[PDB]
């Protein structure tokens, strides 16, 4: 154009939609193993079973579907999305590793009041990295934009993990006996449960904003502490199993804490006793207990209270476990309790 | 009690390959028979939601067909490559959980699973009050299936002169409900119990809520019985023009004869009320065809013979593959 004139398009720099798509594709592709083949659509892949059939005597397909839950609402209010991909991935895959399954594929669905490609880019970055850390291929996904369904700015994240375990290696708790030990691996916080409650506690009743802190938090913001990611126990559990640790049973500690989650893996009539003083409780829990005037018993009935995964094995497995655990810096191993004849899970 | 009825619906989906899982509703799936019956098995998966149809279901208070919708929405997307569905999992999120509703959804999903041999191996519900608008829900489902490597159908062998066949839909299926809801209930100020001349006394709610048809059985009947299918396209949002090109080799196009198949009344109604050109209709809606199948003309005879037993859909010859590079309606 001739000199001395306004640029017509000045101030509008709007990147072609295909740019974000391509970046997401690059992140997803980083998750692919040799077993992946071209799938359907932009993000679709398939998965060859050839290697699985060769490496397993009697392979069984193990699957689980899970959402993040109201933690997303906290992420939205904080404008902090970078840990949610990890939250979702862990929420789903910890639920199959309790059986000794090796995760193979992942798919995700994210629904939005309004789909914002920048936010989606961050979720895909996180989910892809989470997958890549444990050797899982992200083979497909879907999005939905439904402002009439969702409250303003809200989202819902759902994911599905698929894994393989040899039939004879399924860890079911059948061999658990009185006198076996309960071990546990620390959580980072609330993980993926109890956020509706926490949000109301802090932001409704207490009147906080997410950038506030409390003495328990040593300057860390409530938002940052709440948004720490759900720990993925896949790698440490497989380190144990690959090194010959004889794991009799496991329980992923989610809503309802020890009492709700442990009984699932116990043979008829057997109990468990968990010593609550044998492990550290994350500051966020102690803080909620104080601010919300919640009784200690309700807290332990409700929340993981610092243990995200339990492992049941004989005492003589502890040395090998603790040796192996040292290298995994995202979680800590404790001996927290024991299997009894009590017919109940109790916290003491 | 409601949980026991749900467990019974879920159990009805179990094939011999199912093993006990984790939790009330969890199961596992043994691959032994897969490994024995396939040369080179490939695991094929897809995840999808029902979409905005849920809002109409909530408005009508009719959940009978929604669980079936969810299964079909997920499963049809993998049958286009020749995969045989094996397992299903579902996730339902609610503003406020109502167990009577959940039972109805589980009833529908299980029916769809059971009739095609898919085992429902797990699921989850979530109540998230600060997330959903009053009474609203979201439903997600994931299908897993198996295909032999050599038998993957991608459309790569499609050529000019191949025929486009289609299988009838029941209605909008799973797409276009945002438009439908706004057309009928925002603007025309209708209630879901209202009717229109095109509907002959059937309510707008009932016609909208007819279930997304499950094409699993007819497609595998075609495939297992010797129909040489070069490609398929599930007609979902974007109608023929958006969906068909995805399976067409570069430069190829399709011509669809609009008069060759019946269009359900609901589409004619929306066309009139919205004053939408016929041109626009075929670009935005399935217009009566939920699935397209591309094969040579000489496959029609076997297809028609095999289709007879399948009473939930009708087979039509709707068009042909061209060199136009575009999808055109004539």
């Amino acid at each position: 154009a001739m000199a001395g004139l306004k640029y017509e398009d000045a101030g509008v720099n709007i990147e072609a939609g295909n740019q974000a798509v391509e970046r997401m594709k690059q992140h997803v592709k980083k998750t692919f193993t040799q077993d992946v083949l071209t799938g359907l659509g932009s993000f679709g892949s398939l998965y060859s079973l050839k290697n699985i059939i060769n490496n397993y005597d009697d392979p069984v397909l193990v699957q689980s579907i899970d959402g993040v839950g109201t933690k997303t609402k906290v992420a939205v209010m904080c404008g902090k999305f970078e840990n949610l991909g990890y939250d979702l991935f862990s929420a789903a895959t910890n639920d199959i590793v309790v059986m000794g399954a090796k995760p193979i594929t992942f798919l995700d669905y994210v629904a939005h009041d309004k789909l914002d490609p920048a936010i989606m880019e961050e979720l895909v970055k996180g989910m892809s990295k989470a997958c890549a850390e444990c050797g899982v291929s992200l083979v497909g996904g879907e999005t939905a934009e439904m402002p009439g369904v969702y409250q303003a700015g809200e989202i819902d994240m759902v994911g599905v993990i698929t894994g393989i375990v040899d039939r004879k290696r399924i860890i079911n708790g059948e061999n658990i006996k009185e006198g076996d030990i309960v071990f546990g691996l620390s959580s980072s916080g609330l993980h993926t449960n109890g956020y509706s409650f926490a949000r109301k506690l802090f932001f409704d009743v207490a009147g906080n904003k997410h950038t506030d802190t409390y003495p328990e938090l040593e300057g860390k913001t409530i938002g940052d502490v709440l948004l720490e990611p759900h720990i993925n126990y896949t790698n440490i559990i497989h380190d144990f199993l690959d090194n010959g640790v004889d794991i009799k049973g496991m329980a992923h500690i989610t809503g309802g804490g020890f009492i709700e989650n442990i009984p699932r893996v116990l043979p008829q009539g057997l109990g468990a006793q968990i010593d609550k003083d044998s492990f550290a409780t994350p500051a966020i829990f102690k803080l909620m207990q104080r601010i919300g005037d919640i009784s200690e018993f309700e807290m332990y009935r409700s929340f993981n209270m610092g243990i995200g995964m339990t492992i049941i094995a004989s005492q003589d497995q502890f040395d090998k476990m603790q040796e192996l655990a040292k290298k995994h810096t995202n979680t800590k191993l404790y001996q927290i309790g024991k299997i009894t004849n009590s017919g109940k899970v109790e916290i003491i």
